[PDB]
């Protein structure tokens, strides 16, 4: 129920996200997340009883933000239209919450030492469910023949690139996703290549 | 053509790759690399005169392997044909050099503090050139109305994804790129999407 209690959790998690994304799992101290969140170690431990708990809690939060649109897919959506929106939402999150993207990525680079079993469990189940859905777009003629998972990965890869690889994107273009023009150019290009790449012909 | 020299340089670069990717730039000490490599610190310093130099060297290796195919591009090439093969080769290097790929990615996550000059200098310079080429194919009607820079980033993103997000790919797929049937499934699919997506119509 409680909004106060949620406000406090979100503050700890937000503070945690920022520290972890700078110092890493092993480099980060609970003492510092507490300082930045404006709460005591005791209070932090009361909500997240181990650094491992907290860290997993922030990573899960990113997944929920990311997977929302995909969880929202239903058997009778217009597929191409749904995918365009998913791409858009994913690029919005790369612009808005790039440190989220970065931490998730950091954890991957280390081998998902903490998040692995979460990927093999909840994530896989969710992807299996929506792969079937997509295969059914394919089976019914609404999409070109494409393997669902590689398509799902492609959306993830191509949208997260702009946060994760921002320094390189900036290096070559002079721009970041916070330039409204460049955001739009990016959305148009990622959408076109992907969507035209899966449009039925 | 000097036997023990060649061998030490390789021992140092490999030791450097492994150590940096565990502990990061600042977590690493030259002593560790030297130790791991079976050379003294002084010896190492003759091959590479600072920690910064060594680190740019390992990342410069994977940069040259990645870019090889792109430097190859010329005005008269069949554009689809060439993009097809580029995708194939990029995924090959994801299969074979995933640790190198991961380190490049980490440097990106860090803001590219140490690599920026390379990105803003030589790499930009190259991508500007090969952008012009690709820009050419589009102008002449040989490709769809695309922005070269973003097509290149999607190739990078989708192909490097299978190395950098390998645990997640395996998590949902049960496969890695070492599994031949998965490797081919990945290439066909990444190719199918990007290629169909940039085909002129
Ligand atoms: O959107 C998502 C969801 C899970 N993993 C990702 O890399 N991206
Ligand atoms: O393949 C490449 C080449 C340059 N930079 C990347 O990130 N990937």
């Amino acid at each position: 129920r409680s909004r106060a209690v949620s406000a406090k959790k979100k503050a700890i998690l937000s503070a945690a996200l920022d520290t972890f994304s700078q110092f890493g799992f092993h480099g980060t101290r609970l003492e510092q997340i507490a300082e930045l969140a404006g709460v005591s170690k005791t209070n932090l431990l009361y909500y997240f009883p181990s650094k491992e708990a907290l860290y997993i809690a922030v990573l899960r939060q990113i997944l929920d933000i990311w997977l929302a649109p995909l969880k929202a897919f239903r058997e009778d959506f217009a597929p191409l239209a749904a995918i365009k929106e998913y791409i858009r939402l994913k690029l919005e999150v790369s612009r808005d919450y790039p440190q989220a993207s970065r931490l998730f990525c950091m954890e991957m680079l280390a081998g998902a030492p903490l998040l692995m079993d979460e990927l093999t469990g909840d994530l896989k189940a969710l992807i299996d469910e929506k792969s079937a859905l997509i295969a059914g777009w394919v089976k019914s003629g609404k999409l070109a023949p494409i393997d669902p998972q590689h398509l799902i990965f492609m959306i993830w890869a191509s949208t997260q690139h702009y946060a994760d690889f921002a320094p390189q994107v900036e290096a070559v273009t002079g721009a970041t996703l916070r330039d409204e023009v460049f955001f739009n150019q990016t959305v148009e290009n990622v959408q076109r290549i992907i969507i035209e790449g899966i449009r039925p012909r």
